[PDB]
């Protein structure tokens, strides 16, 4: 298993957190439990720039965890809800897909690598625009956000 719900007091799933290159990672403003007992229990750092907080993932889990890639040339991808498009440094989904619990979620390239991680939404044009944080080339973290984004 390599992405966990995060859920509420009542079990409600309100994001998700995601194994990846030797660690556990969610977006900071999802304010819940991580339904895994070790992962819930791990200590977690905070990158509020990135909306982001990590911890490291046991090696037990590392063989299972996604593998992430700096390419993410213009085309289209995949997220759980269907197809995510990449065009002029916006990712894109069709109006009325996402929404609130769907943070945490990873966009995939056709190899399963992961190209970046949803954090909520707007909606632009006939489409809704997403908030992602992605890594360059130069392992630089970067939080791409469309004005008025809700998160998710």
């Amino acid at each position: 298993m390599r992405l966990f719900d995060v859920k509420n007091e009542d079990g409600d799933v309100i994001g998700h957190a995601l194994a990846m290159e030797g660690k556990v990672m969610k977006p900071l403003h999802v304010k819940g439990t991580i339904d895994h007992p070790v992962l819930s229990k791990l200590k977690f750092t905070k990158s509020s720039a990135y909306d982001m907080e990590f911890a490291q993932l046991p090696v037990n889990m590392r063989s299972e965890a996604f593998t992430y890639t700096s390419e993410h040339p213009e085309g289209f991808y995949n997220w759980h809800h269907g197809a995510v498009q990449y065009s002029g440094g916006r990712f894109t989904i069709p109006r009325g897909v996402g929404g609130r619990g769907d943070s945490g979620r990873p966009i995939m390239d056709n190899s399963g690598r992961v190209v970046a991680i949803v954090l909520g939404g707007a909606d632009e044009g006939t489409r809704t625009a997403l908030s992602v944080v992605t890594w360059n080339s130069k392992g630089k973290t970067i939080k791409t956000t469309p004005e008025g984004t809700e998160e998710w």
